[PDB]
């Protein structure tokens, strides 16, 4: 007999593989898994946000948690589905509500598999949010396209004015930090801005980041008062075939949003599905008092 549990501050490449292990067992039976940021794992964060839970030399349950907003933290926890309703998941929040109360955290946000875990959530408290679509294009074809009718361009550092009315319409989010995050960007030569404009009239953007075989799309916008022309899929099937023409098949892309429909052009452009994540919120006060403390 043996239990063990290890809080830590960083990952190590052994205990990232367990937890991949454990994650992909789950994936077995729940049909997808929480989100995990593996580049903030495998870091050396400032406080030990990291609880692993072992049995007989076992990985049996995992918890991190990740600072993102002031008053709410991110939660990805996992615990064995041959060893669920033992009081897994509640001894390793008992490890992490320490540094929890400590940095006066007041809401907490799960990931989770969709559907499966709806009913309790509800039922104890937590409240649906938003979903996550985690895609991959894997494919080695191309898309053949029609007679092009955007030009497509890589933004240079004079295009700002043009990257904020784009911002500015699509974007709210990086009001205030606009021109210095594109002054970032279009300085870095593993980011590529591609630029979509129709008889000269710019009327969009895609983000793509390069790594050394993988290819992460991002900020893809059209203007609302052009999304009726066939721009985006044009625009995006570009961005594709570049990004296979250099060599990398893993194309990625995230998605969030609380309805499929903004995932029509995304599918029908051969991307797929790989995860699904559900966000729920619930009070910390809340959580400790439905699960014991
Ligand atoms: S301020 C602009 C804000 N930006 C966003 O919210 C970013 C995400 N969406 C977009 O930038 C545009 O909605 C995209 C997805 C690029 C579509 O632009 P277009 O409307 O120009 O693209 P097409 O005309 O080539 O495509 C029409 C086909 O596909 C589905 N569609 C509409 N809206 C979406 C979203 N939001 N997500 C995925 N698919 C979407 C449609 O089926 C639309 O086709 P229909 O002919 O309308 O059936
Ligand atoms: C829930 C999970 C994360 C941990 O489960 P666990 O170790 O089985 O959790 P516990 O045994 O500590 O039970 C704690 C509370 O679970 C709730 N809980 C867990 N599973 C539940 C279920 N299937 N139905 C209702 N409540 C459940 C209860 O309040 C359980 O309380 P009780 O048994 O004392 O009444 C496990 O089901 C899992 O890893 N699921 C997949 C990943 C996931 O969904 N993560 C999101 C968690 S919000």
């Amino acid at each position: 007999a043996q239990g063990m549990i290890i809080c830590n501050n960083q990952i190590d490449d052994d205990q990232l593989k367990a937890i991949q292990d454990l994650a992909s067992l789950c994936r077995e039976h729940d049909g997808g898994t929480p989100t995990f940021y593996n580049h903030l794992l495998i870091q050396k964060r400032p406080t030990e946000n990291n609880v692993l839970y072992f049995q007989d030399n076992q990985l049996l349950g995992f918890l991190s948690v990740y600072f993102f907003y002031e008053d709410a933290c991110e939660v990805s926890l996992i615990v064995s589905p041959l060893h669920r309703r033992q009081g897994i998941a509640k001894q390793l929040l008992q490890t992490i509500m320490p540094l929890l109360t400590a940095k006066e955290m007041t809401t907490l946000i799960f990931s989770t598999p969709t559907e499966i875990n709806d009913d309790w959530l509800i039922n104890q408290g937590f409240s649906y949010r938003n979903s996550e679509y985690h895609m991959q294009r894997n494919g080695y074809d191309p898309i053949f396209m029609p007679t092009p009718k955007l030009h497509i361009r890589k933004a240079t550092e004079d295009d700002i004015p043009a990257l904020c009315a784009i911002d500015e319409a699509c974007f709210p989010e990086h009001q205030e930090n606009m021109i210095s995050r594109f002054s970032m960007l279009l300085n870095d030569a593993s980011y590529t801005l591609f630029l979509a404009s129709y008889n000269h009239i710019i009327v969009g953007k895609a983000h793509i980041h390069w790594q050394s075989k993988e290819a992460i799309f991002s900020d893809i916008a059209i203007f609302p008062q052009y999304q009726g022309q066939g721009w985006g899929g044009e625009l995006l099937s570009y961005c594709i075939n570049q990004a296979l023409t250099s060599g990398k098949n893993k194309l990625m892309l995230d998605v969030e949003t609380s309805n499929q429909n903004a995932l029509h052009l995304y599918t029908r452009l051969g991307f797929k599905t790989a995860n699904v994540s559900d966000y729920w919120v619930i009070p910390l006060p809340q959580l400790l008092t439905n699960w014991a403390l």
